[PDB]
């Protein structure tokens, strides 16, 4: 029941028992680019795949997402195991030019270029499920790129990227107006002294766990990958440095884009965050997100948290149709794994940016009776939790649902038949 | 209020409002070596020099450890300011060493990747080593190593392959190349080898290390409690006081920590070596655990290799080593311990000061009221420390400007420092090794108090008193109307607290 | 944040802001037994109504029964204010006493010796020097040096003497002696029959009566009360069993006693007689604790408002004796003489209200929850604790309970809330039991059966809805708990706002 | 938890702790003999209450003769011997003077005789305390004011009259004619509460034991009242007619003391001390410091050296589980600080030392061999000790750990 004990118990010798919570986003690239590879790394562990619009053409992109929808879609013969797998658009952004860092700077460069517009309409074409926009140093350039993507782009996800001193500065105000954000600690190095950036990277991760929303951790994590089949473990400490810095997502770059062992170094991303997951001391992270925080979904997401605690469950099964309610629970960080069962299948994509979220697609027809429709749902998300070996017959799970059609704040204690 | 309020109150933009509670350890090479660098290091915040004894004579080291105490004592007119230096003797260790470089000794030699490496056990080359060929002092080589194998030279900086096996050699293909020079430690993973606690050079060494009264020793390769009790006969009784440290870099040395933390009077992790044979996604998991159970037993632990090691080619290091450095702080490490980014590269001086500030940025972070609460409740009728545990207490309470410890032989700095107070902690003594030792404890700030002892005791005590205050003042520990504990014992020749107000 | 704060808070020149939640139970008598007077005591705040066995016939009580029901009946035109009136059948049970005095009051001396005799010839014939009781065991539970009380403790006597079949004691405390008055042996382990022959006709009365619960009498161990078990049979196996503790083994075994009762009475007065004065207290504190602590109801009886039989008013020690029953964890408080036969019935049920509302504002509710889950050894008891959970974060007006057989609503009551526990149930029975527990608002529903189940819940829902906003503990806006099943024929917790 | 605290009880179990509430007998008639005091004391009275409603000056002062006579025939012996208070109260006279003329009398008859408190009747507002405090003046400086609370408008305005008051009576017989039944135990509670928070001394009176003035044994009616006044926070309790002109005046006394020591078992320490902890200088720092150093330690006492006694008053405060031996050469705050629950004054009638370190060990020593006696600690066994650091310090600023020798 302290920290301190919980570092003391920590064995190497011992294999990793729970799940990985965290989500993996790879950016894609030659390396990894064909439907084959791509198979091999969704099923090594992928969550997320970014596009990098910095350089390729539309076309160019065009295929890359045909290539990660065609080896997504190769596993929905079995819902029960199909995993969903988003598309990231991250966009080039302004740049001053060999590139030039002015450090401590207010630059005055506009929130999206003329090449950002396209491609950000190039990414409500092609459906993507979030955007990664570059260089984010005020609230009103957030709101810039939210009135580019427009009607249509409205539930596409907005990720402010954080890369100089005026984003960390100017941190609360780009979050309060962001979906949530990316932590790239690479440019922060250029733009700040190297010996505060580390300050900065748990200070905004602190604020998005308080905030309830998706904090990513990019650059600089597992780069010597790009030649070498194993990372150091200066790295491998970093990473794990993230994670239990509690970071939602982590982000791959050049290993998995350009490299030479891209599908060890999904491999090797999932195993580091597993073995960091041992050192997480979840007991403390929600009874301090409790006594932050500033409504019956909000009352029955904390109910259902606590009573993953003194329940031991499995999971905690959410039935959502936005996310929102599976995004409620996440906040408050249970060690269960949070089972959000979703006929919306932009909704199931865009739940791998919350961490401790295991996103599952409900192909099955809504059903006439109300009470028909809902136990058929949890049903499913009994029969995942199974599969994945998150519980076994006998054990007891959490269920959020709501009580009217189109009306969530019904929480039951229901054992696993 | 919270760990997590804690953390969004972060403020890269204020400047740092604590002292550095961390201590800093630097190898001694030819880089710092000097009188004039040795003090601009002292000044920079250097607080133990580690004597490397893998290399060099024992007149060589002698006259490094002359340097570092004439660059110390050069400060000690000035009582109020002068801050002790400790001499550290890491030792060569038991670990299997290549032979000498052919020529005159070193002469060194450049092993390429991919290249045709033949080790062999022939005597005859135990002084002619080279590219082609490598000769090691252990002679069982062949029946503990198989093909396939790998074998790492020179701590980890180059790797080789065992690609066919003889009857007294080996044939290997250089994997990780780089330069190889002469004796270099030979590191064999998952094999079983018969190696001594200590060996006989570092039998002489730890004789030497009494003769010239060293504070602490760092032995090197230890794997279990034994190898503990080993180096503690050799110290012996006239070395009863010299801190043992022991150094964690295999395996068996993790699986058997706890018997070795019972029997040392420290840790040293080094990651580097941990690295070898433990992979990437679990040294960190080690490192965690091993400094724990230290921050448990009250136990220095120091954090050594991999920490700053760009700076010994540039005057600036990575954002990496800098995160790297500062969550080695945040889990609980007493000491950080430079390697070549001070023996031997061309920023000495800009490793001490980017360590200090890395270090001092890190404390910011720190949430010390969790770590006491926690460390209370786990902690195992000794008047001493229930009067430690109250000192630390009445410290959070009084929002004190710091913990002042009257103590002689630093076991009572020890047992307060153990429940980390936020409040800096002032061991004031008279024992010039004591305050040389509490250096490996974090929050610790040693104090050489040069005073004659007063017939009255109660004179001496205020008088010890006004000199912590003095230097607390000057430190910018406290002010006029700020609080602090004293801790002292009752009789002359340690169960009182006190709490008195600075005027 | 901390109980102390609570106590400093405390403003007697304020009016009491919560509901009263501890259950009041009414001895009924004659002054007391008409229909107008049990009208006003029922609006007045009357629970329990409980008839004492130690008096009158069969026929006398049926009739006290039938005028109970009638004035509870009498309500029942309006569904949203009617009030469940529980019955309560409270036996004579086993007593030691002597016989009559030849003629009829002596005068008895301290310091004298008076015998005791077990010849039948004196049965008729007791005086300064002679006595005679009906316990012809007697002889074998009291030893030298152990002691005898008669009359209430009005008379002690200490045994000098072992005897054959007499006693000899000397009077340590003089007095006035009348005939067959009642004799007490404190410590002593008395063989008496669980339950009398008169005791059995009167269970089987209570049976055919259908009674809520029955308060077993003098009960010393776990054998009596499945005794009394017994006789109510098949017939009467959902009647709740309060065992009375009377003397020391019945405290001494205490805890084999409640593990097989469904509830416990403390009778002070009679414990006072038995046990030192120093050490009652100390008794009524542990007993309530550990029925506190196992979920079961604990009635605080006897000593309350005693003056009130003569008085329109208590004193300033009965009302702080009442409040501290309340303030130990009492589920309710039971009134004697004071509403059976006393010139101010009405008066005093009207005071034990105002004092046990008045008590409510210094209990620290939170304090109380939290150390009960803690010391705590299923989806229901899981969704029991979440409701009392969430009910203190949402700040919420009550907790709303759907139950036919009460026991959902019971292990909620039993962690303590703050908000009240509305308990709605189509069973008239669980209804009327529900009184013995703290916080429990019983609500009787008798609306058809939906056949559609969301519908039938939503139903009861509403009921309560309707229910605590005419009773104030909620109004539009505010937000409240709710427990239900999932499916028909207690695990989902509802988090709702007050429409 | 406070409630497996209840459930634990155990009424077969002797009470092992020491009684910790302070017992104040009415002495009249039936208690006025030297030989019937004695008694009194050997059976716990801690403070003598002279009601000066009835008698002549000459009757309180020969009542107040014969109380420091017995008092002092137990002096021969330091280690055993225990100080026993004399308390005068008033007649008292709603805008009614502070003050009657006869109660000045009374006052500066109180200062002649040196009485160590005053119980001041009917205080309705804090002018009222200053009234009394004035008339006392500079002689009666030191002799403590305890203001009793009879009326609803002493209740109303009860904040400012503590904070004028060294200490509270509750008269509850006074204050239940005054106001409804069914608020007296909350106003009770709720002075008693503000007390203790404000580290000031409270005292509970009338309508005890009052049956005991006919019968030798209470019934449990007024032993479950005194029993709860105890455990609501009360430092005394009082009793009157009982030990004043009942027939069973020493078995009233020791009935006090039994009960007292069983409401003792209900007590919840830890959790007192948490709380009072979280509702609040060197000494104060020093004071909260050692009740937690006791907890921890398990600690067989707190023993303070003191002077003017505030040092053990400031411990007392955080009610210590552990007994607070208050060692002090003054014999005026000796017998005050039976006003404090919890605190066991001692005298220590031995000659000032040279060496200041020698004068606090021979002190502290004297407390260990009166803890020995009184079956507080024994050999082996741990206390704390709260000190000055030198001569002329009066904060209690030095705490130390110490193994009973
Ligand atoms: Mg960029
Ligand atoms: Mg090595
Ligand atoms: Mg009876």
């Amino acid at each position: 029941d302290t920290f301190l004990e919980h570092m003391c118990r920590l064995d190497i010798d011992s294999p990793p028992i729970t799940a990985r919570n965290t989500g993996i986003i790879c950016t894609i690239g030659p390396a990894s680019r064909s439907v084959e590879t791509l198979k091999e790394m969704i099923k090594s562990g992928m969550n997320v795949a970014r596009l990098n619009f910095s350089h390729g053409t539309h076309e160019y992109h065009a295929e890359t997402i045909k290539n990660v929808r065609t080896a997504t879609e190769s596993f929905a013969s079995d819902p029960i195991l199909y995993r969903p797998v988003a598309v990231a658009l991250d966009t080039k952004g302004p740049e001053i030019r060999k590139g030039v860092n002015l450090p401590g700077a207010a630059v005055d460069l506009p929130a999206v270029s003329e090449k950002d517009i396209q491609d950000l309409k190039f990414g409500v074409e092609q459906d993507v499920d979030m955007v990664f926009a570059s260089f984010i140093r005020k609230a009103s350039d957030v709101h810039e790129v939210r009135k580019v993507l427009g009607e249509k782009g409205k539930n596409i996800k907005i990720i402010s990227k954080i890369e100089n001193h005026e984003g960390v500065r100017r941190f609360d105000e780009i979050l309060e107006a962001s979906d949530g954000i990316m932590v790239a600690r690479g440019d922060l190095g250029i733009e700040i002294p190297a010996e505060k950036v580390f300050l900065a990277q748990k200070m905004m991760i602190g604020r998005c766990n308080r905030a309830g929303k998706p904090v990513i951790c990019a650059t600089q994590m597992l780069e010597s990958m790009i030649k070498k089949p194993r990372p150091t473990r200066a790295e491998g400490s970093d990473v794990a440095n993230a994670v239990l810095d509690g970071a939602d997502c982590i982000m791959l770059s050049g290993e998995t884009a350009k490299g030479d062992y891209p599908l060890e170094a999904v491999r090797m991303q999932h195993l580091i965050a597993r073995e960091a997951e041992a050192a997480i001391y979840h007991l403390q992270l929600f009874e301090e997100l409790e006594r932050l925080a500033p409504d019956p979904t909000e009352a029955t997401a904390v109910g259902a948290v606590e009573a993953s605690f003194k329940c031991c469950s499995g999971a905690i099964i959410v039935l959502t149709k936005s996310g929102r309610s599976a995004h409620q629970v996440a906040r408050y960080r249970p060690r269960a794994p949070i089972i959000a069962v979703t006929r919306n299948p932009q909704t199931a994509r865009q739940a791998h940016l919350y961490r401790g979220i295991f996103p599952v697609l409900c192909k099955d027809p809504v059903q006439e009776a109300w009470a028909e429709d809902v136990d058929l749902r949890v049903n499913f998300a009994m029969n995942v939790g199974k599969a994945r070996g998150f519980f076994k017959k006998g054990d007891v799970v959490i269920v959020l649902t709501g009580w009217r059609p189109g009306s969530t704040n019904t929480m039951r204690v229901v054992p696993v038949p």
